[PDB]
């Protein structure tokens, strides 16, 4: 059947080798800095067992078996619909995108190996022909039929960006062994998220200038491999879910993976060796990641449009002409993120494998409006909510004998309900006012590039040119041709 | 059969009484300061007759008559898509969206009477049974027939914003007489564009608080109709099609309409009396326009980020990351307006008569994201052509046998052909550094109600509050009941 | 002689009725919430007894007593550029601007009524002549003497901005008995900075249409007088000083003060009655607070650009051509906040007393200037950062055998000194990625009024007219 | 005397080659398309006339001549705010600062020369001990002597950015010849502002990487020499005054200058050959103009300003509280103008020669911020104005018969006077609507860098390390080493 929750948490007592700040955890299931999110992937799990639920969570395989959407491959526009309904409802369930890096998400990237994994086989240098289209296509197989969490870790070390000669010096993980069974890898895969909380570790690289052949390595391993250390920033998470209800249900964690002579069995190599092969196949992984960033930019702004109307509403601002017009900012942000999604949707292209892709242009450039423009929807909320939004009532002052009565007099706006401004200071407190937030909004920042490189990427992707599509109607006006 | 540029021309020598700024006007169609745009119309309605462009530019009706494709009612998604093909080839063929009002966007809000007459008649008040559904609908037909530009005035006098007082001392059209043959109207429509080379004007109003019902008129009167006057700024044409390839070929005039004791018939009348019909229904009318613009701004921007990457590989900056970042955003801008226009149309609803109209939401806050990020990108534009936007040789200068080989090195930058440099400083300049092209900044600024306004009208119509489906998600996360 | 720490940490054991979060406080100078914070207060009053420091934080007065900087009154340019040196030197002191409502800056607002005394006294209705100029500034030479910490609570409470009428029903703190002894107080000061740690209550209002004159008081009383409650948020002090250098020193708390029948007599009263009076004299009083905020504006501008320049420095990116540019805009918003301080000393004026007073107009917009601009500045730093604002070692890891040589060489940009990169790390996730650093940006953007209500406040105030001396140039430019 | 406007208009009609569009010049004083630019220069020169302004606009030398403050030197902070002062009064009195290149502004670089000439000399490569600083020095005396407008032009051929190695094919101004009497330079100085307008042109360059040493020119020809040709844009000068009463004033013409074979003797070179040379000492000279630049900064921001004040109290939107803080952006931004005039004179150091020089990280980034919010600040008052902005009576449409009373009645808003408002549209037209208002804002933009290279500049010249005084504070809260 489909993987359960309790499932999920018993599997991660499995021996892996975890810090979490400057403690070292015993059982990422039960720990108190791990539990909370623990059980939030449980959850998630949870939610393809759910009768109310089954039509949008699961399908039917060809082979007659119900399996969780997040393995769903789509083939037409109408198939991504389907899929980004199961992406939305599982953010919507889950404290209002508030987990970025649930299974769904994290697996979703295994579906570019799917539509054509010969490449990945033919591209390799180094692997003495070992390395199998078959066992890429086994291996993602693998994880389906066990509902496994592959947590990718492409990105490379933050170390010194003064060099293009840097990489030779690099602590990047690189193969120091090659056999008949398998390679063996050494290093630094330098960050991940919910790499703790994970199966296996989906291993791959983007190209930088000068990469050697040996830190050009696209693999799987489990969490609890031989030689594996997890890293990971201290928990954020929050004792109190009455004063925190968003923060008390876990976080997140972010890190590094330590690999000390890791040893990665042939049937699990992808591809290793070429540089020229990093250059636009990671692109292709990590575009499905950034389609979903949309799904997540538009419930998110949804959530920052709401609060400013909740709130607004309950301090009596809403009708003032000029916070209106201020409203209108964080309501037209959601729809315009609602209208790239849709946009990205309806001008999609079938991949080489006959998969249906999203508009990379409409889904990336909506990308860089939600990160050019968000700090300034944070802002225009907390502007908006004025001292609501962190000096409110803790529950024991709110319910004492003396303060009661003060602090329902000075929660008395139009909309009666005088503690409901305390619930929404609350969760405007945990989205955008503590650690916990502060964590999302760096994550959204930087996980799938910052705007200047989201740019630079895409305009050296794109190659447009002024003899080009793009410039036709400039090149008309001017009268060129 | 449909109109000829010619037949138009022809029709323009009808006597209006036209003032464009210190001139009286003997004939639009020949007057040196009124000919290149009237020309531009003559040009509008020839589009209809190229062979070439017959199946975007007409359609066959149920009697089998060939009509323009501005008659073109829309009842689904398809024919919609289909009008847009239209809008868009029309100001592609017509200077990169130079010129937007265009008689099939001047005629586009007729359609809303045509999907629903009977409140326009029902909800009149004084009229003594006068007004008729059928006669809207028969104006409308007869407006069909004949190809006729109905230019629409509707916003009030920009007198004193002040108080609301303001509409009893206004020089705004009002009723002075009713009889059993229709109405005398006496005072100004303050604002109109093209009026001036229209068939006739198309009489309306928005609410205001206190509007007396005298102020109340949806009406149609001629250009000529005796006791009219057409009262336009100065022409802002240039004489020189070389030097100016776009502000020679005319200026679309914008100014105030004055009515002194103008007779309409009943026949001609479509509402009277009544401010509460005035809340609604006028925004009905301009839904169209809103769209319209939509599209406009999608081209618009298209030929922004087009002249940008024109100018960039001209003089050699386009690999320069920092501009290849700075180029991002401006098809950033143009990626934008496509994802909200093909938004609004994907998610648009039924009339009551059954014509299916865009997404208000989507193509109102497009509009917002146009006007509110439109003079940053201008300003992006001409900042990266450097002085190549405005310091350019003329053709003499460029000719000149001395002048000419300093000319000719000066512009030999990566992709060669020297004089195409001059070619667009000459579109850049026209566009963006020109009396003509800053008119046309003004009027995408002011003509669908500037940015706050725009803000405000879309948050009072759609009574957006905490309670609704807006808030579902906010509520959810905040526990509110 | 000057307080010491040590005084003041002893005289917060006063019985002083206090709620921090859930938890009541039995002495704010010992308790775990209150106690690190208290201690900044302890370190403010020994930087004055420093004799390293002697030449910048005190002045010899008339009498010959050595006095802290936060009494000195400016009558000129050169005195007032002498108290912002103190200020500035101050805010350095104590964690970079990072507790901006330390003694000197509460009991600035206070020169306003030495200043001009008398129109407190002679604008006060329903007080039967008992409110005596003389006793306002008594009151405030026995602060000065007893270098006490007054504390300014002026502001409504945010119940309904709906309603214009809604100043009958609020809980405004009232005037319930008015006798020969004094008045009575009943009601909310709705909002304080840092009340807790403070020696007095300074009561204000602002006027708003229609306040009722039982609701205009301007006053003092201890923060121990029976029927006082202080409500103060849950405190965000963290534990540990190695992970969090800035948000371990403590936590500058903000609550609201319940008023339960509290009495003050006449010579701790300053003005009642006058919706009128409310207009334009509670500014006048602000306006020192607002000068201040400058002087913290150009200092953290000044941290925020100094740790663009380490982080971009230690990342190895301060060479590529377009992060240089990205730092630029750092380093001209320092500037900006700069020339604005400079410029507004350069063009005061001197108040009816005598006071030398900096440009309201520029430093007012300069602080507009500030709240347009600085959250947008927090992202440019962050951003520049990239992953080393949050993802860096904890010190447990960092020192492990098996972690040390990776983290090292994961570190090791330009300038080596791996490890500098965590302590950066630190200071910008403490600054701007905690419960603590995020409370600091709330209290920037609200204590002087929101950026809408510092630009209308400010228009409303100037009277800016077509025909006044600015449309002057205007005018002969229109041919008007 | 002080040079009188008359004596100047006689000067233009020299035999200097100008192309003005595609029209040939015979005399710049008298032309159609130059002769308003040309009488606004003479209204410069008659300003040091007017007795009612002989405080502001001369001063008395150490031999007692009295002398047009363009050439005073400034010693101190007081020299320096009485030298700000004249500048300010100068664009006060001309259109509210619209014509930004009035001789003052061109003739300010010189003290650069004045305060430090032995470095010109000494650092010259290939002149073979031709090049004297006392010639630099005398040069200067003669332009200050004849009240000479000397028009800088520096900048290069905008050609190709792509590669520095393309600087191979630039037909920017090289040396082709030194003998004994002096250089040949042929080829192009590609831009600059009113030289049709100057009596001489102020030759130099700024360092980019790869500039070939033979391009490295620093020196002052007449605008009439032989084998100089004048190349300005067209003239946007307009006809009725009444309805541009801005633009009707003239057109500050821009352009290019060809020089073919064009000998200069060594007296009338500063400096050649040294690259190096061309790194700090250039930005020096262009400094003085930068400081300028943040004055008229100040005026155009207090111009906006009022116009948005005007506007709004006409139609009556001026008491709407949203309009209030919208007017209120536009006053900040002039404060902020004002506050870094006056920051960057408070903060000023003594150069080497003894010239007092305002602060440079203030005036610099002052233009910065200016360039950054330029756009938006034109874009509220033209939004503030609704369409009073552009859509307004011709002066005969308002007077005729009978679209008077209709005007009268439109324009009758909270302040009366109802043709102001014709008043206020057409100074707001002209400044932000019309091709000549275009060209200012593109000159703004462009004439002292763009703004993503004044920042490059700024950055490369101030060279802000971790270790100096800008990470002091950073340094001390993170506990890094000093
Ligand atoms: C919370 C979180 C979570 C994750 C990740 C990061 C973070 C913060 N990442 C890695 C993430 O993609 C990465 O942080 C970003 O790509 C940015 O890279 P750097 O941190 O190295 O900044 P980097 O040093 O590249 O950037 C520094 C700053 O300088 C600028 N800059 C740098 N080089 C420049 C240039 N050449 N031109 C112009 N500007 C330049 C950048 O734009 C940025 O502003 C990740 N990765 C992964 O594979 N799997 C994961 O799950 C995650 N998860
Ligand atoms: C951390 C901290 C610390 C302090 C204080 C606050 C905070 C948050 N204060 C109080 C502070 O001055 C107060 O929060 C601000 O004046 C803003 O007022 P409200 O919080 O009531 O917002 P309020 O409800 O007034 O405003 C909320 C939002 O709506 C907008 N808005 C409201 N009315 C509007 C209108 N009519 N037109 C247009 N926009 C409008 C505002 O611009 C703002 O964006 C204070 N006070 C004190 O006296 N001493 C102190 O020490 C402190 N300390
Ligand atoms: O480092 N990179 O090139 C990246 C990293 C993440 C991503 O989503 C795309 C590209």
């Amino acid at each position: 059947m489909i993987r359960t929750g309790t499932q999920y948490l018993e599997s991660l007592n499995d021996g892996r080798n975890v810090w979490v700040g400057n403690e070292k955890i015993d059982n990422v299931a039960t720990h108190p800095k791990t539990r909370d999110y623990a059980q939030r992937h449980a959850d998630f799990y949870d939610l393809h067992h759910r009768p109310d639920l089954q039509d949008v969570m699961t399908y039917i395989d060809e082979g007659g078996q119900r399996r969780a959407m997040q393995w769903f491959g789509h083939r037409d526009k109408e198939q991504l619909r389907r899929k980004r309904k199961y992406h939305e409802t599982v953010m919507r369930e889950m404290a209002g995108a508030s987990f970025p890096r649930t299974p769904d998400v994290n697996n979703y990237v295994l579906t570019t190996y799917i539509d054509d994994p010969a490449p990945w086989e033919t591209q390799s240098i180094g692997d003495d022909g070992h390395i199998k289209a078959g066992k890429i296509v086994d291996f993602i197989r693998y994880a389906r039929e066990h509902d496994l969490n592959c947590a990718p870790q492409f990105v490379d070390p933050q170390m010194d960006r003064s060099n293009p000669d840097a990489q030779e010096r690099s602590p990047g993980l690189r193969v120091v062994e090659k056999n008949e069974k398998g390679i063996v890898v050494n290093g630094v895969k330098a960050i991940g998220t919910g790499v703790a909380f994970a199966d296996w570790i989906h291993i791959g690289v983007f190209f930088r200038p000068g990469i050697p052949g040996d830190q050009v390595i696209f693999a799987a391993t489990p969490v609890n491999t031989p030689g594996v250390t997890i890293v990971c920033r201290e928990s954020l998470v929050k004792d109190d879910k009455v004063e925190h209800p968003l923060a008390a249900q876990g976080d997140e964690l972010d890190g590094m993976t330590v690999f000390e002579n890791v040893f990665i069995p042939w049937s699990h190599v992808f591809h290793i060796g070429n540089p020229n092969h990093a250059k636009l196949y990671p692109q292709r992984v990590f575009d499905w990641l950034h389609y979903h960033a949309l799904i997540r930019q538009m419930v998110r702004a949804e959530l920052v449009a709401g609060l400013a109307v909740l709130i607004t509403e309950h301090i009596g601002t809403n009708k003032i002409p000029a916070v209106q017009t201020r409203v209108a900012k964080l309501i037209g942000f959601h729809q315009a993120m609602l209208a790239h999604l849709i946009a990205s949707e309806e001008l999609g292209f079938h991949t080489p494998g006959g998969h249906y892709k999203p508009n990379i242009l409409i889904y990336d450039f909506g990308r860089a409006l939600y990160l050019e423009n968000f700090s300034q929807m944070i802002y225009e909320l907390v502007d908006l909510s004025g001292r609501s939004a962190l000096i409110f009532a803790s529950e024991d002052q709110w319910n004492d004998d003396k303060l009661n009565g003060w602090f329902e007099r000075m929660n008395n706006g139009p909309v009666g309900r005088p503690h409901d401004r305390v619930k929404i200071g609350r969760v405007i407190r945990d989205l955008f006012l503590t650690d916990w937030g502060s964590r999302l909004f760096v994550f959204e920042n930087f996980n799938g590039t910052p705007l200047q490189g989201i740019r630079m990427l895409t305009m050296q992707r794109a190659e447009f040119s002024g003899s080009g599509p793009y410039g036709k109607l400039a090149r008309q006006v001017c009268g060129i041709d």
